[PDB]
């Protein structure tokens, strides 16, 4: 884009979900919490872009978009459930196993994020 900003939110999300894997790895269990706090903080200024440019837009291709919504916020719920176990289990045998299931999260919630932003997208079929 040139001034699209629910896409350059969206490409925020997705740079922050890119960047869990080295966080991970270089900050202690104590930091997961702030490091998910943000991918929280990014999704939540997302979903707010959105509902504002969505009056603009064709009130039917509404249940749609509001469908994807509803998907973001259960992905994070789930991720956020996942970080609490990879914290439990910092110093078990299970930190790699919890971590990975942590970042599954984080890449299907990227995945959603990029649904969100073609759905909005196709939505420029209204003017």
């Amino acid at each position: 884009r040139t001034d699209d900003l629910v896409y350059l939110n969206v490409m925020e999300l997705v740079r922050a979900v890119l960047e869990l894997k080295n966080e991970l790895a270089q900050l202690p269990p104590e930091g997961y919490v702030v490091v998910v706090k943000n991918v929280g903080l990014t999704l939540r200024k997302l979903i707010g872009s959105v509902d504002d440019l969505l009056p603009s837009l064709p009130s039917s291709s509404r249940t749609e978009i509001e469908g994807t919504q509803k998907l973001l916020n259960k992905d994070l719920a789930e991720l956020i459930n996942k970080m609490r176990l990879a914290q439990q289990n910092a110093v078990t045998s299970l930190s790699e196993e919890c971590k990975r299931q942590m970042l599954t999260a984080s890449h299907t919630l990227a995945v959603d994020a990029k649904n969100l932003l073609d759905a909005v997208d196709q939505a420029k079929v209204l003017a």
